[PDB]
């Protein structure tokens, strides 16, 4: 029983990457969707950050008591995690920069609050809004992206399973099926004209092709050597 | 060559389901991130009526010419397709109750626009804001479920996977790897004393175990007929 390459560890071997790229595939599709929900929560908080810009020309404009505490919500919403988590290595400039430039301009929009310029403010808060509509352009235009890069890997992987799938298939015709088709023959041969077989694979039916000729072997001489 | 169960039909058969299982794994998690931007950009709308309910007010206050038009933009932005959509069997009733009354609430709203009725609008504003952030919440709240269904779905499917990959092997082994272990013995035996086959076998292991039997059958006659 002891073969070089048993055909139950080179199926396992198979089935051993197949599965990894099914779960490759499917795990990176699923921590994509995960991330989704967290691109849609900075979606949520930039629009919080639109309604809070109006409403803060509301506040000045009435003289409401609220004021300031609503100028210290907008700081703190412009902060939220989920806005200074996109601060890193794998998240576009396209959007890292968008939220660095909401900041900047919104020292210049709470300097003229404080101020008390009205006008100035009334006159400059769709310009804010805008540049916020693009930040969120920039989020939803990483959302696809990431999207399409799960599509293409999918398919390559795919590619792999299909392709790990035919090669396994074909190394069992060639060394399991073809093999037995020859020893079915070499034994109804021997059973009725004394094709050798391949002994040279590495597997359980080389074993069997050797002794098999082993035996087929000695069984000419004893055949012959008395009849 | 003709067997009931040909060895590479049964594991063509198994790689079918195994493949089978992998793509509506990764396939439902794809189809989920799409739905997941498109969740996104409800969220995105649902925003821009957040800011377009506070600026109706200050249109209104200020007398702005623009009044009317925005008033028209929101009844638009409301009614967009990504929201409308959301009227689906499959889209929980928390979503789509509370869409609708956005659509009823709005109704009040625009009227007490229409009657010049500032105290009122600006003494409800925060309101009607709060009811499209539950709103949101909801739809934050299905994305998160489907997540959590995707990730029960493809453990699931691990499940099939795994399942079919151990009882492959496990006939592999049963049903290839043990009678050529034997057709081995039973080679070595008659090379130098005549255990038989498994004969009932559906797939190539059975017919070779027969025309096997049927040689060392005649062999045990012409060897100690003659002998």
């Amino acid at each position: 029983m002891i073969v070089k390459r048993p055909v139950s560890a080179s199926l396992a071997r198979a089935f051993f990457y197949i599965v990894l790229l099914s779960i490759l595939s499917t795990g990176i599709a699923l921590l994509t969707l995960a991330s989704s929900l967290r691109d849609a929560e900075a979606i949520n908080i930039a629009g919080s950050l639109k309604m809070q810009s109006y409403r803060l020309g509301y506040d000045l404009q009435s003289g409401s008591p609220q004021l300031n505490a609503h100028r210290q919500l907008f700081q703190q919403a412009l902060h939220s995690p989920v806005l200074t988590n996109l601060n890193v290595w794998y998240v576009p400039e396209a959007v890292k920069t968008r939220y660095a430039h909401l900041n900047a301009n919104w020292l210049e929009m709470n300097n003229r609050l404080s101020k008390g310029d009205l006008p100035w403010y009334q006159a400059n808060i769709n310009n804010y809004v805008n540049q916020i509509d693009l930040f969120v352009l920039a989020l939803q235009h990483y959302a696809e992206r990431k999207m399409l890069l799960v599509v293409a890997i999918s398919l390559a992987g795919g590619i792999g399973i299909f392709t790990l799938v035919f090669f396994t298939l074909r190394r069992i015709r060639h060394q399991v099926v073809a093999p037995l088709n020859q020893l079915v023959t070499a034994s109804q041969r021997i059973e009725h004209q004394f094709p050798p077989l391949d002994t040279n694979l590495p597997n359980e039916l080389g074993l069997l092709a050797k002794t098999f000729n082993q035996m087929s072997s000695e069984l000419h001489k004893l055949y012959r050597s008395l009849e």
